[PDB]
């Protein structure tokens, strides 16, 4: 697989040289969001996690549409936040439980290099 670590500093960089496939073999749950929310990315191990189908939800919008759940000020208002100063780098605990099992994660929301472009990464707790 792709060795990158989470939580790694320099996370951005190492992941801007990927492409759909590469981002399959990484560890943890990957997801790239544009600054309206909109799944750009979504990986393997991210659809095992969540039990959504990777093709399906790209183009969705993560917060209306599939995860109702992270609208709400502790994950949608910190990303909004990021957005609009153009920063970002958090990371805190969550429990995904929309038409799912509840199931308890760690979140890690920071900004890529690319312009318009935020990573959410997520691993099980
Ligand atoms: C709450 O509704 C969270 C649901 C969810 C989180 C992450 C995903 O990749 C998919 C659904």
């Amino acid at each position: 697989m792709e060795h990158v670590a989470f939580g790694s500093e320099d996370i951005e960089n190492t992941l801007a040289k990927m492409d759909d496939g590469q981002l399959d073999g990484l560890a943890f749950g990957a997801i790239q969001l544009d600054g309206d929310g909109n799944i750009l990315q979504y990986n393997a191990a991210q659809g095992d996690i969540t039990g959504r189908d990777p093709k399906q939800v790209i183009g969705k919008n993560f917060f209306k549409d599939v995860a109702p759940c992270t609208d709400s000020p502790e994950f949608y208002g910190k990303f909004k936040e990021g957005v609009a100063s153009g920063n970002l780098n958090t990371m805190f605990e969550y429990t995904f439980d929309y038409q799912m099992t509840p199931t308890k994660v760690k979140v890690h929301m920071k900004k890529a290099l690319s312009g318009d472009s935020y990573w959410v990464f997520v691993k099980r707790v």
